[PDB]
């Protein structure tokens, strides 16, 4: 029968050939010479861009970025001068790796009445200007005029497009940018369109699924581990919740997948699996009395009273006690500092935001809702623990900092709540307006502090990478995910098919 | 690790990474209908002893009882009488199955003297008396007289005997009875001593090996969960507890080893795992401050002072935290009731006894056994690992029935004692006023070899308690009843009177299964 992906019991077996781990270090040094070796610059731009759309950039991150500080120097530009893939994939590359272009370098393909209408049958062309748009920032206009221009020329040429992976990675395009998208749910449907190329190199695609599998079993070791620890808190039994734990490790993935940060993974899903739980606590079984007694013992972080709450309260709120003492914990023992201060802090500050959301039932302006919702969304809970458990020589003045919500995380948290909203009280907080306004306007507003995100990416900043990525990436995982939150019908039938290809099958090899 | 621990964490994980399982049944199926097949009413005690040496008997629990009660049945007494063998292999199995026989079945084999001596030409029956002498009461002064003959004359011939398998069974018995050893741990042993004897059955034998290697799969799928639990708290990293685990788990199998009690066994470990840590935290690390700031936090189940204490003494200080939550939590989410209250207790309580040792250690006060006793049978950590078995075991526990155990009923006073005495005897000639030995030397003026045999007499003392509390076992039940007696026989076992013999028993019982001729 079916193997079924919301099971537990079949979820708690994952985890149970080292032949091909020897072939795996073989073809990675094979690539890594690939990647050193002279090709034509945009030859080159088109290969580092593909091998971090197979998910293999966190194998090659030093031999990418040469790479892309090379083509930054090649000191002849008739390469990609009046070629409008080429400017466009040079762009995004430059741009994606902290080296500045200007939006000018699209004035080629442009006039003073706009982008040329001669440009509607370079797909190719049209699609890497489509993709380079998303990495504009706040006030650069052409970007904007691009983005809309070659939406439009897309949707019109789509299925008239003969090139088999050209045709695939428009229609996947219209539906999310590349710059929108995760790193590891990208992987596995690359693999796919890749293989069907007419440039493809063997050793490349051979080795992008060879690791994908390898890192797929580091990933189903830690989904046994979450899901029997799930099992043992008595959660997934609980009324009022849904999938939980096996949502939240999805996400998670989309957040950060590189086998060396599993333990944070693990942690980050286990906040995940509570903050979905006591969301729904709050916002659908408990009762006023017991939302008092939950955050008040939440904020006194004392447990004397916990046995006033009943069973299906009382066990999400000492599950989420024993839980933040581990993670704390975890930071004493790996990290030097312990976090246990700073997790009961995040959790007693995300019970507040759900406490005034509950008194609202008041009409709040988009900007007050947006103040308390980007702390509901629980995106500073999962993001100043991701800081506690990452950052070099943690302090609680560094985590004072990081939980003050400085832009770059604030706009994280802004985008994730949104992108929350436009999933299904952001639309109806706006709307003296229509509901179709309201949503547009709310879609420019992810338009917005993308254009914010983006630019803090070149800011000086006291952060460093992981953070950064997690930043960025969980942002990727809400635009991926929250579009089929719904639990049934279309939405679950296609989260369960992302669930199984990239948790559960592995790749066919040779 | 430096230093070194018996074995690496990344090898006890090793461990747990169709035809025996099927073979299993159908050996545990003939051997149910051999516990059930007419024999003579000896050859069937001597079955079911077999049984229950080779660890058998939580497999067989209703078939032996019924073979016992069968025995209890047989009309005629012929078989047994005058029989020394017979009567005391009787006596013993029917005791320990709750079947009162009274110690004067045992008057025939005296004279006005006592023992008659020619009873020395029999080492079998004398071996039989000595394991039945064990299971006395206090006032059963004949119980007394046959355990003093049965060790003299045993010790007259112990290492002289040219029969192997009784050679190597009076030897086995004058270190320990079978009645003071662990189940599992004698399972190994005497599958090796009965493949070797006269009157082997070979399907017992062959189930015998089949069943230990099948329970061996599940302990060691506990200790690799374990392991990753431990390395996972960073204790195994300070600079006290070497094989603080290890010999944790070690032990917990002695006071449990049936599969089905695995969480309660994990759960126990992690507790022993602690009080061996803080046991050290408290004896050769920290502070009388670091002490009294750590003993309060307990106190409080308040752990925001925790920062004040170095790394080395918080994280065993957060670990017992974390760990009594998670252990509390486990009985609210499977039991329906919050055991955080009870950890939390029991934790203080143990903390506050071993400030008190702390106290008397740097004010010089030599307590009298007496006062020791009242606190070192708390500070042995036996109160908080038999209330927390019982917190884990009790169908519809409550705060009024911990309590009660908490309260120390005699039958647990007893194993609490007993645990803690044996502890203090297993100790060599060494550089303590705040010993057993020592503090009855201070107290009655006695000599090292007298004090010594005092607290032997009490051992022997609070055993003949235990032993009576189980025939009116009043308010508890299994398991619990046999956790509160294998907690005593682990101590006897692991403080025989050190690193080799550890890895040795380690290597048998738990990481090398037993050759199948399969
Ligand atoms: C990276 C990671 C481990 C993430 C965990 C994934 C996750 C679902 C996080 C919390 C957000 C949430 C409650 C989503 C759906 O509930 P909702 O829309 O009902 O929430 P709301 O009531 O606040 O709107
Ligand atoms: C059932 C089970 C899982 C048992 C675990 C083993 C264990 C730790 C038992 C308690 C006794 C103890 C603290 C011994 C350590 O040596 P020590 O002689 O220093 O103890 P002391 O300082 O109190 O004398
Ligand atoms: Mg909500
Ligand atoms: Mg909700
Ligand atoms: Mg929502
Ligand atoms: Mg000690
Ligand atoms: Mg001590
Ligand atoms: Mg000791």
């Amino acid at each position: 029968y079916p193997p079924n992906l919301w099971d537990y019991e079949f979820l708690q077996s994952l985890g149970d050939e080292e032949k091909h781990l020897k072939l795996a270090d073989k073809l990675k040094e094979e690539v890594k010479s690939l990647i050193k070796q002279t090709m034509e610059p945009l030859t080159k731009l088109e290969f580092i861009d593909t091998v971090r759309r197979l998910g293999l950039k966190y194998q090659f991150e030093t031999e990418v970025k040469e790479a892309v500080v090379m083509v930054s120097k090649y000191e002849n530009d008739a390469w990609w001068i009046d070629n409008l893939h080429a400017t466009s994939l040079r762009f995004r590359i430059m741009r994606e790796n902290g080296i500045f272009v200007p939006q000018d370098v699209f004035e080629r393909f442009k006039d003073t009445d706009g982008f040329k209408n001669q440009l509607c049958e370079d797909v190719k062309g049209l699609l890497s200007l489509y993709e380079a748009s998303f990495l504009g920032w706040e006030g650069e206009d052409i970007l904007d005029e691009a983005r809309t221009f070659a939406t439009s020329k897309l949707k019109s040429i789509e299925g008239k497009i003969p090139s088999p992976s050209l045709a695939k990675k428009v229609s996947h395009a219209l539906d999310l940018p590349l710059h929108w998208r995760t790193i590891r749910y990208e992987a596995r449907w690359f693999i796919d369109t890749y293989e069907e190329e007419e440039d493809v190199n063997l050793t490349l695609l051979r080795y992008a699924k060879l690791d994908f599998n390898i890192v797929q079993s580091f990933h189903q070791k830690e989904i046994g581990r979450l899901s029997r620890w799930w099992v043992g808190t008595g959660l997934d039994k609980m009324p009022f919740a849904r999938n939980g734990l096996i949502q939240s490790y999805m996400y998670a993935i989309g957040m950060l997948f590189e086998p060396n940060l599993g333990e944070v993974r693990e942690m980050e899903a286990k906040v995940g699996a509570l903050i979905t739980t006591i969301d729904d606590v709050y916002d659908v079984y408990g009762t006023m009395e017991e939302l008092e007694l939950f955050t008040d013992i939440t904020n006194r972080w004392d447990i004397s009273k916990a046995d006033q709450l009943p069973r299906n309260i009382r066990m999400p709120l000492l599950t989420m006690f024993n839980t933040s003492n581990d993670i704390g914990y975890w930071a004493l023992k790996e990290r030097g500092f312990n976090g246990i201060p700073c997790t009961a802090k995040v959790w007693s500050d995300q019970l507040k935001s759900y406490t005034k959301e509950a008194k609202w039932f008041h009409k709040p302006t988009l900007e007050e809702y947006l103040d308390n919702a980007l702390v509901s969304i629980g995106f500073p809970n999962l993001l100043v623990t991701s800081y506690l458990l990452t950052v070099e020589n943690p302090t609680k003045e560094k985590l004072d900092y990081v939980n003050s919500l400085p832009l770059f995380v604030r706009a994280s948290c802004i985008l994730c709540r949104i992108i929350n909203d436009l999933g299904t009280k952001s639309i109806q907080c706006y709307m003296g307006a229509s509901q179709e306004v309201a949503r547009e306007h709310i879609e420019g507003l992810v338009r917005m502090w993308w254009k914010r995100l983006n630019k803090c990416l070149f800011e000086p900043s006291p952060f460093a990478e992981p953070f950064l990525s997690f930043t960025v990436n969980v942002v990727r995982g809400s635009h991926f995910f929250y579009q089929y939150g719904d639990g049934y019908g279309n939405a679950e039938s296609w989260t369960k098919k992302q669930g199984m290809s990239v948790l559960i099958h592995p790749i066919p090899l040779n």
